[PDB]
């Protein structure tokens, strides 16, 4: 019942979920407010502004949990987490978070069966499982997501809702290359042919937002036209729908998705729309 | 932070108003105790109310929700006994000072949608012919120990399988709460305490110890071996008029996947006309 060694203004790093949570606990009782990035693989840019948007929280802590699916290297992500001036790394096993298996889980609303739901229909559950458990073990008064996934940050602001969670979850927009091509694990694969036609899908989502004035047919055809210029895009949806992912309403505000396969990678992508 | 009289019994149907003075309270030092209850309070709720209170500088909450996820049928949801008048009357007599009595529309504002999927425990036993039953338990646990943040969260050993899969739920979800377990209050015959002990006629009252007589028969057999402590149940359960047994069974204590040692739960379900019945006992196996 000793708090572990916390060094203020380092990078203190726990691999036990008991030390971060009694450390995290320790620290919202010395005054601040314990921020949670929670990051899967090599950290990138999409990553750094998560931590970013974290940090500018008035007497914010930042915790980022670093941890594979059950849902890069250790060196450089820590490096570069030092860098950003963030004072807690959380770094399990899969023991670690599963020590009985898999057992009581997460089961997601029907939303999770579409979309990305119709390739990996039990994939939302891993995250949304993993993530009910880092929010109960660091007890975050704020969590920050990427609005790429968005069909899991819509889940995930589902799971808040419905089972009361007290954490506000903050959506940070899609860090993005120069050429709109939204932040991926997965961009590195493409060959260049494969590189150079993945820019139509954002090109395809950013013609629909502003074709949007003229209604939800007018952005819709501009994407798919966009998308049908491009070679060795095999496009699984393109789909128009309001913010929470039911279906999109006659005007106001909407989400656009799209999904595409390039070779043997895919990449998905999002953008909100107004329509009229 | 709505009104918060101390000494007084204080009812809040709202989440928000509920979860903001249980939060207020941890800050200024007290201990929040949870006691989970369908309503209908009998003396085996008392005990848990009791347990509650012993623990120092608590404050106790209990909450008073009839949850329609955890119910099939038929009419199962509608025929549960609500007295809820005798309920804040008890309540105020055992000097509790939060009752929480939501809404459905306040808890299920958006009906069903995400859920906890428990483990493979759910699908025997209760669960063999109500496979969603123990989903919606659950479910209603976690919604309960988020609003109120709980220290400390007390249910009763009757519905044994229950409390083991609350047990799992808080490990597998590293939830920050302490589970107490309050071993069974019975009647002066065994009969253990039920909201549905009111539906036996007396003939059927007077079976109904047959429940309990037959569990302590097999735990004092059970010096003899499994078997024995089995065959003793038995033994009582069929002398007994018009109770119809619909399992017997003698399980590691977790009810887990994982063999009989020297520690068992032995549990038992019955009919008795419409009226189902469970019990449960401890049970060590020879030199235990
Ligand atoms: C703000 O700009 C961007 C742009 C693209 C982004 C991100 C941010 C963040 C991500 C990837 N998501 C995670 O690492 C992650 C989610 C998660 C959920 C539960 C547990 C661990 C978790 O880890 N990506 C896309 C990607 O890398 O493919
Ligand atoms: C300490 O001696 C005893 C003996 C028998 C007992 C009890 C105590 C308590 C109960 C009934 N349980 C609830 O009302 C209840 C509500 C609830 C709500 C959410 C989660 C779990 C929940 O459990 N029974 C058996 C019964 O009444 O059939």
């Amino acid at each position: 019942m000793a708090i572990p060694a916390f060094h203020p203004g380092e990078l203190n790093v726990y691999s036990a979920p008991g030390d971060v949570a009694d450390v995290s606990r320790a620290l919202r009782l010395t005054g601040r407010r314990v921020m949670l990035v929670p990051t899967m693989g090599a950290l990138h840019e999409g990553h750094l502004a998560l931590v970013r948007a974290a940090k500018r929280v008035p007497g914010s802590v930042v915790v980022v949990s670093i941890f594979v699916n059950p849902m890069r290297t250790p060196d450089d992500d820590l490096a570069q987490l030092r860098a950003e001036g963030v004072e807690i790394a959380f770094t399990p096993t899969t023991a670690a978070m599963y020590p009985d298996g898999l057992r009581t889980t997460v089961q997601p609303g029907p939303l999770a069966a579409e979309l990305e739901g119709g390739p990996r229909p039990t994939h939302f559950a891993g995250v949304l499982t993993v993530v009910l458990k880092l929010l109960q073990i660091v007890r975050p008064d704020r969590v920050f997501f990427g609005e790429k996934d968005y069909q899991q940050l819509v889940l995930i602001r589902q799971l808040v809702a419905d089972f009361n969670l007290d954490v506000a979850v903050v959506g940070v927009p899609t860090v993005r290359e120069a050429d709109g091509l939204a932040m991926s694990s997965r961009n590195r694969y493409l060959d260049p042919a494969q590189r150079a036609a993945a820019v139509a899908l954002s090109a395809a989502l950013t013609a629909a937002a502003h074709a949007a004035t003229a209604g939800a047919q007018a952005a819709l055809d501009a994407a798919r036209a966009v998308l049908d210029a491009a070679p060795g895009v095999a496009v699984d949806y393109l789909e128009l729908r309001d913010i929470g992912l039911g279906p999109m309403p006659l005007n106001g505000s909407g989400r656009l998705l799209v999904a595409a396969r390039l070779g043997t990678t895919r990449l998905l992508d999002n953008i909100a729309i107004e329509i009229g």
